[PDB]
């Protein structure tokens, strides 16, 4: 996250960190055995931290559980990052308390002007490379499909939207993919990609959670 601000020990209980001996993407807590991620998030060996804040020290709350199995969307293109999403399942159930806990779906897409809440451990300078140990926010609000499709054109499908800030400044980055972007307590979309990370008039791109709440009910319900 860059421009953006210490979240505060565990004040956003549905983020978690994927753990390959290392952080390498974040995801959304979604009920107690399944969280959301990005596709291009997808490795083998991993661990799912829950109740983070430092990932670097054991503070007390983190559950560390391994996933049993990761479901790329069928339709995932990692030329054009269409379909960006992924449900991992947890081998165990995670304990909820007010530390973790899982996030809604929405029920409907977001419009653009909404402000949302992205949060994530990845890099904190848009020229170089800065890791923070504890958890960053940024608030940033949903573009119009113009202005998003106008930043990127030809790169934009239905099943993206662009927030963030058209000067430049605030922005998710690397290590911030596959974790959240709620408004109004709802899931609306997963880190996925961007141009460098706040550079000016190149907003972030999102994975439009709405457009695949049916895909991931069915999944999970079959699983
Ligand atoms: N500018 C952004 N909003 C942005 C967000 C997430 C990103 N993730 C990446 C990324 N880069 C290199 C390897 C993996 C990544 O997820 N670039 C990113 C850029
Ligand atoms: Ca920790
Ligand atoms: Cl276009």
């Amino acid at each position: 996250i860059v421009g953006g601000y210490t979240c505060g020990a565990n004040t956003v209980p549905y983020q978690v960190s994927l753990n390959s001996g290392y952080h390498f993407c974040g995801g959304s807590l979604i009920n107690s055995q399944w969280v959301v991620s990005a596709a291009h998030c997808y490795k083998s060996g991993i661990q799912v931290r829950l109740g983070e804040d430092n990932i670097n020290v054991v503070e007390g709350n983190e559950q560390f559980i391994s996933a049993s199995k990761s479901i790329v969307h069928p339709s995932y293109n990692s030329n054009t990052l269409n379909n960006d999403i992924m449900l991992i399942k947890l081998k165990s159930a995670a304990s909820l308390n007010s530390r973790v806990a899982s996030i809604s779906l929405p029920t409907s897409c977001a419009s653009a002007g909404t402000q949302c809440l992205i949060s994530g451990w990845g890099n904190t300078k848009s020229s170089g490379t800065s890791y923070p140990d504890v958890l960053k926010c940024l608030k940033a609000p949903i573009l119009s499909d113009s202005s998003c499709k106008s930043a990127y054109p030809g790169q934009i499908t239905s099943n993206m939207f662009c927030a963030g800030y058209l000067e430049g400044g605030k922005d998710s980055c690397q290590g911030d993919s596959g974790g959240p972007v709620v408004c109004s307590g709802k899931l609306q979309g997963i880190v996925s990609w961007g141009s460098g990370c706040a550079q000016k008039n190149k907003p972030g791109v999102y994975t439009k959670v709405c457009n695949y709440v049916s895909w991931i009910k069915q999944t999970i319900a079959s699983n």
